[PDB]
């Protein structure tokens, strides 16, 4: 099975995982590619004081996943022992390192490390961290029956869900305005290694083949709460709440079917790719 | 401590950790931007049978290490649990990845799988897996001390010594025939990502060092001096099973050998052990040409 360790290296069992490394492979970047100072420029002078809070708090809300020692991924040969699963969790593993560099940077060049520090007295970003830290509570259980529950969560929530509403807040300064040009790079790239996690996930669910999807309901009322305190300054006019929450709709229900004026964000993301 | 878990993500305790996974990040490849249909030519036309069999066994010596599930580098947070160190571990739990398969490639694409297989009943490669896991034998231990120990050994040994004698070999027919030119990219491309793993080792061994010195007492010194004076004896018994075949005009087994004691001191003094060998430049000399030859396959 799937869960018995194999001990030669090849023939690959499941083949089809070099076509998540590669993509990973083919999509490397790394933040120090990137200069900030038009970006700086932009948000010193043309940003009003709700664009800078919708970013500072995307930008807060993307860290509290991304700035963080990130260990699933790079522990899944202990739950599957295969080969190809080893390097599919190193090479996922290694991309979440230049992740969290990436967003530890944006942190320290808009000058947003005290927050960082003290986000946990946000009351809905602990609420966030209340929910995730206990619905994925058999990461490392070795019951590979609740395992498998993990994975589930982990694949459509903090891979899937969680950061893209974020990062269309991003992206949306570029689209709209033509700032943060920079900053939408970063963005663009993580969108595209959080879409190959997330295929990565729903592949492994699928050769594993009601206490889940009325979990990941539980994420739309604190993943709504969330924008408020991204808008908590108010509305600003690039895009609105209520169209984030039915991109939030939208993103769900395809993830489980393959276990709108948001459309324009894959056309975003690959420009600023 | 260095064995003290630290929640908050920044600052770093150890920020010369950004110096290791960024030289990892600008040397960045993948096996797939090379092609071996070249090398493949010069392997079947202008490759006598002594030559052949020295680069059919080297491959196979380095598939030995190489190709493998790896796991010490991706697992060192378990034991230094700071977020510099799993992001050091990440950088080069995937670069192993990118070499198991480049390695995995060049068996395939020269038709060694039925050798690879095969290799546990060579008796040298036997030997090598038996010494090999008592150098690995104390790589998941809870116990700091005898967890040094194995860190140590890693880093002069699999990332440092182990493979660098059948690296030499390769590259020996791009600078002295021109040929393999292909296999001198992964070569070299692979020795420099070994390199930055050994500095790194050594980089954490040094902070060890820093905040317990007691650990580096003289039964742990006596120890790694002779266990590694062990891998020599090994390592040239290896040699003679990749020239078992005959001796070739690239290079010689006696300066590999001196090649090999060479950078084991040199992997000493940067951790202050005493010198084992202390190889002459008399010696160490005639493969002075290594390192160049890296960089000039590098590009
Ligand atoms: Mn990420
Ligand atoms: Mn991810
Ligand atoms: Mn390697
Ligand atoms: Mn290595």
């Amino acid at each position: 099975s799937i869960f018995d360790k194999r001990v030669n290296y090849k023939p690959f069992e499941y083949p089809e995982v070099l076509q998540f490394t590669e993509a990973i492979n083919k999509a490397y970047w790394v933040h120090t590619e990137v200069d900030f100072t038009a970006d700086t420029q932009d948000f010193h002078a043309h940003l009003s004081l709700a664009e800078k809070t919708a970013v500072k708090n995307s930008l807060l809300a993307i860290a509290q996943i991304e700035v963080a020692v990130r260990s699933f991924w790079g522990n899944i040969y202990e739950h599957f022992p295969k080969p190809e699963f080893n390097g599919l969790g190193s090479t996922f593993a290694e991309c979440e390192f230049r992740h969290s560099e990436a967003y530890s940077r944006l942190l320290e060049v808009l000058g947003y490390n005290d927050e960082f520090e003290k986000l946990l007295d946000v009351p809905v970003i602990r609420r966030r961290v209340d929910y995730l830290s206990n619905v994925l509570k058999d990461t490392r259980s070795q019951d590979n029956r609740k395992y498998m529950v993990s994975l589930i969560l982990f694949s459509i929530l903090i891979e899937n869900v969680s950061l893209f509403s974020q990062f269309a807040i991003l992206l949306s300064f570029t689209r709209f305005k033509g700032y943060m040009k920079n900053v939408s790079n970063i963005i663009a790239w993580t969108s595209i290694d959080e879409q190959i996690h997330a295929n990565g996930g729903i592949y492994i669910i699928n050769k594993i083949r009601a206490l889940v999807r009325e979990t990941v309901k539980d994420s739309i009322a604190v993943e709504s709460d969330i924008l408020d305190w991204i808008f908590e300054e108010g509305e600003i006019e690039s895009i609105k709440k209520g169209d984030l929450v039915n991109f939030m709709k939208f993103r769900i229900d395809e993830s489980l079917k393959q276990i709108k004026a948001l459309a324009w964000f894959e056309e975003e993301v690959f420009a600023n790719s």
